């Protein structure tokens, strides 16, 4: 009888960075039909399918007849986790950011391509709104990337503070997506904390999202254990030494990142853990401009790492990006130039400032 | 010795969307007897049996002699879960609703067919009662389907508020069945919450059923953690970003849906999460008409997604439905036309309004 | 080497409805000795042995030499669970009651037979006592069976209320045995509730036994969470929609049944969930008659489903039973006629009323 | 290569009623050496070894070379549990007591035999002390055995009440050993109760040992949940219906037995559950006689089921015992007659009454 | 291919009493190199290596090439546990103490031998200090051994009471090591107690170390649940009946031993459980002598079972030890005689009494 190549299934999982045994199984089974008569290959809208179908066709036919499908996929997924362990220890943090930028650029090549449905001008409208959120915004994002890549002890965490719908949640979500990190909830009691902190294993960056304090009920702010919990996690935030994380599973320097919170009282000991604090104040023109440009909210553009990378490609020269992605940055600069100019971009920012629709 | 085709058992599970290892085992074993002398095939009342018996007969005989029956069925059920993972990521939300409508139409073809026992006029009486529950009811249902399919951030959740037996529970149950979602209970403490929220993995929509608040004991309303819990789940309700769900198991945008509750105080922060609120007030004629038309309650017609789809087929033209199901909508319109007219339907609604039996 | 037929072991488990892996193993090993010299076969007092020994003799000899006995039995027991899953979805509720009546009649054929030790006149004395417990008792039982078979939403639960030794516990236990359901304890906190509710999976009916309330300590009634718990289980009691039961394991309409309790205060919201309430008041003559007819208590006759089925066979004509069991009802009517008459039965009820021994 | 007989290892486990996988493994490995030069066989002090060595010698040599020893023993132990399941359902309760008496008689044949070290006169001295503990003591024990064998609902539990060292703990321990039951601790909260009650699965009888109440601290009695817990276990104590026991594992009538406690207040509802209450009052002569006859305490004679069976063999005629053990009762009566007379036994009881050493 | 002898690996584990799967694996792998060029064999300082290398060399080479190393070692370790189960039931308690004394003598033969580093005069200095701790100390130790071997009900537990550094902890630790028992912590709540009590399974003796009471905070003594817990464990301490221990795992008479505690109030009911109480009072000369003879503390001599056995070999004649070890006691008496005399031993005790260095 024909033998299935476990190595080839693993190669597919490695090429697509697949961490889900069931997703892998389903995707691999979808390669068993003839690629010449494959409608998914003709549509060319799913690269994880159309770029691999021909290569995996004969192996997928054998896989379809297998009595050990889950085990083949478990070894493949384990190899992906094994590669991630090797990279977390050998890859430089700049190489880690290049890998994430390449993932975002692959997604951008698709959604703004011939077989995609995204509108590039709508994402550029988001770029204009984001550039209006803070002064020197391209420098804010660039200096955040430097903070994450350099990973300097005591200079690794930024604090985002402000009320609801102030751009604080949005910017933190977009920066998380740009770097490719994980969000954490520390509003739970200390008993469940260690399992939640374990989510940061092999992660590039993290966001401690919507951290709550106590005694702010008189200002309509909810009570939580967040601020108290974070104040007892100095070694995790500082990154001077390795911490023991469990989900024990790994001993590593806890990832850098962001803490987001409303207007709670910050203890002196927790305040000292942040190299920078950004205060987010709601601006009437930002909300108005957003209400007039609904596509931004509907298509989740403002929370996208692709929007922040387009901002960077728009504002920053080729030399500001790592050498390994220079060719892709140049091709994206040519693409953006065809559709927007410094004059039309300036009009978009002027439209934001007036609380009018960003696109005329 | 003869070898059992694991692929064929998987094909049966895929064709019937079987997610239960024991149900699959029992159903497959029932294919081992000769289909020519099969009473279940002659009765033709169970499509998951009579449409598959002949195809799986020889394989079921081999399956009956197997010493590894549970393992064969586990791989089959896993393949169904794998396909669901692939669809949750590749299928458009319109395609997801088409699949559910096709499932409801298959059930309708059976129960209102030659080998079925349901009475089509009784379901149409339910359509009349439902159309009397709210003004422009066909538009209410249609706009709910648009809300679920479009899945727009901050515009994904509807609030159903009213006392007991006000039509609030019934409409939410019928909309859940129409879309094919899951019901959730958030009246438990935060410690058990994450396991309950994990029920929403790969789901099209959800209902947070009978959410309880505090301090409404003086108005005979029970105390619960529901309203407090929902107020701490902004990212789940908004759908702006992906949430980490566990039953970790999957990172996804939490499904859209409905929250149902009695007349509790809604906090300003939780109130802002609903794009629409429908207030359900008990009407004496609705209860009276129901008491005179007992078949509605006895046969669970008012809670049925089939009743809401019949309402849609009755009120809305063919172009209001997706192109993929147009042929089935046309055949159902012809079926309904033979049994009810706009005049006889209007009499049914007039009978509801008088609190008299819906069917004369 | 000889191969054991897993299919034949499964067939034995299916024929005896065996749900216990260890019981199956022990019963099957007892078939390895020669049936011609088998004392258990000569005694003919255990049908699960003597009706299967000859058929399974050669396979049991091979089974005795097996190095995988537990696994063979696990697949057999799993097939029994698989069949139960298929029946819970395809069998009509009338067919489910026929299956239970046939199980009770098989037991009756044995204990009142040539190789049995039960005294039919003693069970008929129990029939007389039960018929004295409530007016029109044969109608009470028959209408309960109709309630369970019909399974109508909001009309599925009966409330049995009274002090200790009032016939309330006895009648509920006997009705449970007649239908073949499970008893549930809801006096535990909500944290453990879901695991207990999961006991109702694939069950025909349930009894929420000895439900306790609060603040009745001044009337010597114990405190418990029962009444509070049941008041938060409307969807389980009503049966309008399917509930998610776990022991997740199955999504189904929660079984119908009975709630038994002492004289606690019932909340308006929980009271509305019962289509009928029966109040049990202790009668001095019932206790006295029981003290004079000790065999009833000693032989567990009053709690037996066989006693309630004998009551039905005695009072009701052949047409009141399903067509599938008519031949067995006729044979039991002939058996009862040989031993009791309407005159001698009337004397037994007169003896109950006088608090004297039921049998003269 | 040579094959190990799993059936033969199972036969050894069945013959010795072995329920411990590790004990079985160790005992079986001790059969691998030549029985002709076996010192354990020459000593003849361990029947579970010397009566099986020759039969299992060749199989034990093969077992010694096995790479699957634990699995062979697991199937053997499982078969013992399977046989116990079959017996719990088919064996009459008289047959269950015969099996226990035969186990005690096998132990007695050994310890009072040529290769034993026990002194029969010392056990008879214990018989005299036990016969002085309560009036008509041989009738008390005999009526307890009738209570356990008959297992009549509401007439299955005896209450033993008294202070420390009153003979209450001793008699209950000796009756437990005589019947072969299990002791239970119900002084724990209700949360852990069900796992403890599960210890009664397939058991002949149980003792709820040293049950504690509340508010008796002013009388130097410790506080506990025992009495409160037992008051909520009516169905377990009454034995009118089957209870669901877990360690779910089995549905059965909870075993009969004894409840022992100090002088706590017994609630009216819990008091009604006992068919008999024995009050144990400390007697100065009993303690004094015991202090003068130390061998009773040192050799654990007063807590032994062998002491109670010797009491029965001494006081009761052959016809009072089941027919199956008549030959063994006759041989033990002849043995006792050689060493004690009704006159010398009467002197022993007179010595107890004087608080002097029982043996002159 | 070559086959590994599982029996031989088991034989090594049995010979070294190995209860650690990982230790066994590591020790066995260290036998794969040539014994002629083995530095560990030339050093001759580890008997578990040098006395087994040659015997296991060829099997260890095959073991090194095995793909099932952990499983081979698991069966070996299981056989050691199986042998321990057999011995716990068949070995006399005197034979159990002989086995422990032989283990201590093997260790003594090594550390005081040609390839050892211990100084015999330093251990004899410890013997002198220990003999100064209590009057008739050789009789105290000997009577403790009699108490443990005889294991008489109600006469099995000794109480050691005194403040910190009073010799109480040291003597209890040394007696534990001499007998080969386990230490237990009962200062935890009753919920975790049963798992801790399960540590006493198959153990010769136990020490309930540093038991804490309540309300002694005014005397600088810490609060704990120890004394309260022990007061509810009468059946465990008395040893009149078998207790059910879990880590259920085994039904056995709980081991005898010691309870150590500071000056807390002992309840009358717990006090009655001890056949002997030793009060430890700090003596200034004992601490001073210890400060001048640092090697005692540095080399853990005072806590050693070897020190107590040397005390016994020094003070007691050959007939005081079991016949099986007489030859080893004689050889150790000759060894001690070469290095110390009754005169030089008396000088050591005089040096202790003066608080001066024990060795001149
Ligand atoms: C409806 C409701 C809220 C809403 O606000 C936002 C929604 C998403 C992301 C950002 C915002 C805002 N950021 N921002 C800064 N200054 N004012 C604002 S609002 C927009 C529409
Ligand atoms: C008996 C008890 C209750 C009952 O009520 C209902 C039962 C099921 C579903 C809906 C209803 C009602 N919906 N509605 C709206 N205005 N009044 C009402 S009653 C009907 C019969
Ligand atoms: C001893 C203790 C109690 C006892 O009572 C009963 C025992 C079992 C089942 C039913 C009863 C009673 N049912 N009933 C109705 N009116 N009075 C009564 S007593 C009988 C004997
Ligand atoms: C030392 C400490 C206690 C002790 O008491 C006993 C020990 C074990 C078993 C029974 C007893 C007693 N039963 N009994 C009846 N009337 N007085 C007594 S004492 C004996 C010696
Ligand atoms: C430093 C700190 C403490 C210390 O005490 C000891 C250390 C270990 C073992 C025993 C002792 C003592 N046993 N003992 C009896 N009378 N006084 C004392 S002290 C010695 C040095
Ligand atoms: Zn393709
Ligand atoms: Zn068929
Ligand atoms: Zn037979
Ligand atoms: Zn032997
Ligand atoms: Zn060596």
């Amino acid at each position: 009888t024909k033998q299935v190549s476990w190595k080839l299934v693993t190669q597919y999982a490695l090429d697509t960075k697949c961490e889900d045994v069931f997703l892998l199984m389903g995707m691999y089974l979808n390669f068993q039909e003839a690629p010449a008569a494959c409608a998914a290959c003709a549509a060319a809208d799913q690269p994880n399918h159309f770029n691999h179908h021909e290569k995996h066709y004969y192996n997928a036919q054998i896989f379809a007849d297998s009595k050990n499908q889950k085990s083949i996929c478990q070894q493949a997924v384990d190899t992906v986790a094994a590669k991630q362990r090797v990279d977390s220890l050998h890859m430089t943090r700049e190489e880690m950011l290049v890998e994430r930028f390449n993932f975002l650029l692959d997604k951008m090549d698709l959604i703004f391509g011939a077989h995609g449905n995204a509108v590039l001008e709508q994402y550029m409208a988001g770029v204009a709104w984001i550039h209006c959120l803070l002064p020197q915004m391209d420098t804010v994002i660039y200096e955040f990337l430097k903070c994450i890549v350099l990973n300097i002890p005591k200079k690794r965490y930024w604090l985002f503070k402000g009320p609801i719908d102030s751009g604080k949640t949005t910017l933190a979500a977009a920066l998380l997506d740009l770097c490719g990190g994980k969000s954490l909830n520390v509003n739970m009691p200390l008993e469940r904390l260690n399992f939640e902190l374990g989510v940061g294993i092999d992660q590039f960056m993290v966001v401690f999202e919507d951290v709550k304090g106590t005694g702010a009920e008189s200002r309509d702010l909810p009570s939580g254990h967040g601020i108290s919990n974070l104040d007892c996690l100095r070694d995790y935030l500082d990154g001077s030494v390795k911490v023991n994380l469990e989900r024990n599973k790994r001993t590593q320097v806890f990832p850098p990142g962001i803490v987001t919170m409303n207007e709670y009282s910050v203890p002196r000991t927790l305040q000292a853990r942040f190299v920078r604090q950004i205060d987010f104040r709601p601006k009437a023109y930002l909300r108005k401009s957003l209400s007039c440009s609904e596509y931004l909210l509907e298509k989740r553009i403002l929370q996208s790492g692709m929007t922040l990378l387009l901002l960077l490609i728009w504002f920053r020269p080729v030399a500001d990006f790592a050498a390994a992605i220079h060719e892709r940055i140049v091709q994206w600069k040519e693409r953006l130039d065809l559709e927007i100019s410094m004059y039309t971009f300036s009009t978009m920012k002027a439209n934001v400032g007036m609380g009018a629709p960003i696109l005329d």
